[PDB]
């Protein structure tokens, strides 16, 4: 949808960053010229910046603009959520507006299905899925931590991290790896001082332009115009 | 909705179960003669069984027929669903079939809220909710020590014990009470031998004669036919 997965041998493969765009369970598609490129190097700044700080990601090297090298992984079939701030689908569950100051990190378990629309499970549905208690509580441990390295890291740049989705897997030692991509796409991030989203929901409730959005993000991050 | 709440000073109050049914959040509604009296009579057999077992629940006495004394709580907003056999929104969440028996009993956690209907939530929802993790691990604990009760002591009278919703208070001293009911309402039951369904199930999707079902649940606990 976003993405292409490219095999190398049984180590590693490619995660290929695409132009593409989809919201609203795929409904709602969109190219945009160079959003492979950002996603593809803004996923690079972040798993470098995480793997300073301990955590363990999937991340081996580049493979040319828009192409990363991962290791493969043993994939958890979840989407782990982190929440700071009210926004998007929390506003359905908490009577809370959007803006709102959680007083601790929200985290929230989807499983990955897309016939029942990923729905929300907790740590009993996970043990049926196979996903051992042990499993899931390292998990949203090292979601929490990640959580804690990006809200200050972005706090610096004037960036509000609002919430985030991470993905996660198993290598073949049976440690957790974090996997899958950290991107304006898989992010809400909203400017300190106008609170404007600089993230997929420029696109996903037609805010602006995606690609300045986008383009923002990366310029406040590296401190440099992008080379696409 | 289902029952009314009448005051009667601060240490208790009177629960009076009426013969309106309702489903599909609140947007199917019938009466059925009797209902009123079989929940409220179920309610108390299930109440004195599990309070036997030295589980805390609110019940107090019988004030005539259809209405209990129950003691005054501090309500938490849950609703506490557990699921041993899969059924109802269980079979969207996860991709089982109806009446595939779970590896272990699952317990979900909804938020009481009419306007958001009922959402699910987690452990860390519960928490910006006001609920403590060592209070809701106790609410898990007791919904569980519940359910063993109640599957075994079903199980004799050739009940399956699918799933149920349980809800809850704390008392003045801080403790953890079982609150509400616990009905044909609130439970499913199915036939050991034929699986049919013998709860709320018959009227939300028109299997058959709600009462009659209501009445076969009365007399294989009771051993009698119902008095009205
Ligand atoms: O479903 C809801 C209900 C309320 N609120 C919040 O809590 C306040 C409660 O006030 P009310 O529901 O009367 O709405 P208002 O009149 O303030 O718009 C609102 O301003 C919202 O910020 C919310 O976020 N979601
Ligand atoms: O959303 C789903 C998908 C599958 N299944 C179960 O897993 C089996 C998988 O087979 P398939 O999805 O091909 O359906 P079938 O062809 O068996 O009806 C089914 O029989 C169902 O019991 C389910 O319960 N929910
Ligand atoms: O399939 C999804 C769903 C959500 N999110 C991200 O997770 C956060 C919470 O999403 P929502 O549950 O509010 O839609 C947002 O940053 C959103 O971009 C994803 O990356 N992929
Ligand atoms: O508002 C509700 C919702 C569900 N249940 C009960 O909880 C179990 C699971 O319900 P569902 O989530 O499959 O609808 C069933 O026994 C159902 O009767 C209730 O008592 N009240």
């Amino acid at each position: 949808k976003a993405k292409k997965m490219i095999p190398i041998d049984d180590d590693k493969l490619i995660m290929e960053f695409k132009d593409d765009a989809t919201a609203f369970d795929g409904t709602k598609k969109a190219r945009f010229k160079g959003k492979g490129w950002l996603n593809a190097q803004l996923s690079v700044i972040f798993f470098k910046l995480l793997e300073e700080h301990g955590i363990k990601t999937h991340f081996i090297g580049v493979a040319g603009g828009n192409r990363l090298i991962v290791e493969k992984l043993d994939m958890y079939p979840l989407e782990v959520v982190v929440r700071n701030v009210v926004a998007g689908s929390l506003k359905k569950r908490l009577p809370l507006p959007e803006g709102y100051e959680l007083p601790e990190p929200i985290v929230e378990l989807y499983y990955k299905n897309d016939e029942l629309h990923d729905p929300m499970i907790n740590y009993y549905h996970a043990k049926v899925l196979g996903i051992s208690l042990d499993e899931i509580k390292k998990i949203e441990e090292i979601a929490l931590k990640v959580n804690e390295i990006l809200k200050d890291y972005l706090a610096k740049k004037g960036i509000i991290l609002v919430d985030f989705k991470l993905e996660f897997g198993k290598d073949k030692n049976g440690d957790i790896v974090l996997a899958d991509e950290i991107s304006p796409d898989t992010c809400r991030f909203w400017d300190a001082k106008t609170k404007r989203s600089l993230d997929k929901d420029v696109f996903r409730f037609d805010k602006g332009d995606l690609i300045e959005a986008y383009k923002e993000i990366y310029e406040r991050i590296t401190g440099e115009k992008p080379e696409f």
